[PDB]
């Protein structure tokens, strides 16, 4: 027997928060030629995320073309061919890790 000693308490603590700076966490430019061929790029992909990682996974998912180009703003443009805009962007995200704290859209 015991002598009040069940159920025990214990701390939790917190974590720490910190800004770098903010003015775009992933860009996102589209483009069309009002026909059917859609376009869209997409850049800010972390390390943990190449190129071919990603041209990989897009490709076998749903056949999305994943390439990278060079633009005179950067030069790493992830060029994402396919009609998955919305998909790019969700999956971007869920795989970033809820990843919105800035987004440099592209105004055509």
């Amino acid at each position: 027997m015991s002598i009040e000693n069940l159920k025990s308490f214990d701390p939790f603590a917190d974590t720490g928060d910190d800004e770098t700076a903010t003015s775009n966490y992933i860009h996102i430019r589209i483009q069309q030629r009002n026909g059917r061929k859609t376009l869209t790029t997409v850049q800010g992909v972390p390390e943990e995320y190449d190129l071919k990682r990603i041209l990989k996974v897009l490709k076998k998912d749903f056949a999305c073309n994943g390439n990278i180009v060079k633009d005179p703003e950067m030069g790493e443009i992830i060029q994402l061919q396919g009609d998955q805009r919305a998909k790019v962007c969700e999956f971007m995200i869920s795989q970033l890790g809820l990843q919105k704290k800035n987004i440099k859209i592209h105004g055509f």
